[PDB]
């Protein structure tokens, strides 16, 4: 038959675009009954465009989500719940990584709210030149973490141990989340509602003033990481992936190193990158949206998506790895194990909101209040009192979502 739907991505950059306009010129050849349209639209504008098409009937059929948007839109019943567990069906459930489904699952844990295709994550980088000099070994827990920062830590030559995250913007939240939750702290429970103050979060929250103690002073934003960690003013930072580009283009790939925040877990904070279906379709544009979905989880298919982004995008395709465009990337050459590392690290996928088989769509009005990264900046940039921020912000959180 005949059938014409939209793909609806994040690429507005022309260098990514050609990328995709290859992958639906070589869908639409090897399928001459379906018509793929680009529907770009950058991230700033995504969720006022998809409110507006939904509103109007108009969504695209398919949508490049992360997997705090998927929850948005399947929170609004937006997502095909259906079309994308056949998707998944399809490519096969383990043709991922472990802990890559469950951060993209529906808040009762039926479904999924998108078809995973890459993620980034995020952790505690370090030069190894400089760790391996001063005898310090890589941490194996919070202790010996904070340790190395202390020793690295000189004020007087504007060096600094770590660099920490510390302003109310979401990779405060992104950076704290990782030491909440491998010190057994989530914003959620089992059931589903808010809790913050217990004794596991204020632990995580005492730990990282402890670590914030031997950062740079003041409100340290994600700008002031990086360079701090490129200049060399910080041997250790807290950063996405995306520091790898960074490292390969002005720094030393063999010299960047990975340590996980761990305590009572393992916690890596990630971000993961979903082809969702969406509702409101005719049966031929879902059929037709099942199809692309699917055959953008080939091989050679997904491996083209991940590499638009070399070394920062990770992929949650087993299948990628495999691929000769991934083998011989320069980029994923020049780390040496470190893509593979961080890959193995993808069990360890923590994020808030998560709790089990189940991530509460609560959590998007959690991280849009920016409640838990201002209490984080209170307590370390502030001094305020632990207990009392700890307590207030529980306040306000149940508070938002009682209201
Ligand atoms: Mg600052
Ligand atoms: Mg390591
Ligand atoms: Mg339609």
């Amino acid at each position: 038959s005949s059938v014409t739907i939209e793909f609806m991505h994040s690429s507005v950059e022309q260098e990514r675009q050609a990328v995709i306009t290859k992958l639906i010129e070589k869908f639409e050849k090897e399928n001459p009954s379906i018509t793929v349209k680009q529907v770009p639209v950058e991230e700033d504008a995504y969720n006022t465009k998809v409110i507006t098409l939904a509103r109007t009937g108009a969504l695209p059929e398919v949508i490049e989500v992360s997997h705090d948007y998927a929850k948005v839109m399947d929170k609004e019943q937006l997502l095909d719940r259906d079309a994308i567990g056949e998707a998944i069906k399809a490519v096969g459930e383990k043709t991922f990584y472990d802990g890559i489904l469950r951060v993209v699952r529906t808040e009762d844990g039926t479904a999924w709210t998108g078809v995973p295709i890459s993620a980034w994550l995020s952790g505690v980088w370090y030069h190894k030149d400089v760790l391996a000099a001063a005898g310090i070994k890589e941490p194996h827990n919070w202790q010996q973490l904070l340790k190395a920062s202390q020793m690295l830590n000189d004020p007087a030559k504007k060096h600094y141990g770590i660099a920490l995250p510390t302003a109310e913007s979401v990779m405060t939240e992104q950076a704290f989340s990782q030491f909440a939750l491998s010190g057994g702290a989530n914003v959620f429970d089992a059931q589903g509602n808010i809790q913050i103050d217990t004794p596991e979060m204020l632990n995580a929250l005492a730990f990282y003033k402890e670590l914030a103690k031997n950062t740079m002073p003041g409100s340290n934003d994600v700008m002031e990481i990086k360079d701090a960690f490129m200049n060399g003013s910080a041997p250790m930072a807290v950063y996405s992936t995306y520091i790898l580009p960074a490292v390969f283009k002005e720094g030393d790939p063999a010299n960047l190193g990975f340590v996980v925040p761990t305590e009572k877990s393992s916690a890596v904070y990630g971000m993961v990158t979903s082809l969702t279906i969406t509702t409101g379709q005719t049966e031929e544009e879902t059929k037709a949206a099942e199809k692309f979905v699917t055959w953008m989880e080939q091989a050679q298919n997904a491996s083209d998506w991940v590499m638009m982004s070399p070394g920062a995008a990770l992929p949650v395709n087993k299948l990628v790895v495999d691929t000769e465009s991934w083998k011989n990337n320069e980029v994923i050459k020049a780390f040496g194990q470190l893509p593979y590392e961080l890959i193995a690290q993808f069990p360890n996928v923590q994020v808030f909101g998560a709790v089990g088989d189940k991530n509460f769509t609560r959590m998007g009005d959690v991280t849009g209040s920016g409640i838990i990264s201002s209490m984080v900046h209170n307590v370390t940039v502030g001094q305020q009192d632990l207990n009392t921020t700890l307590s207030n912000s529980q306040k306000r959180l149940t508070d938002l979502v009682s209201q």
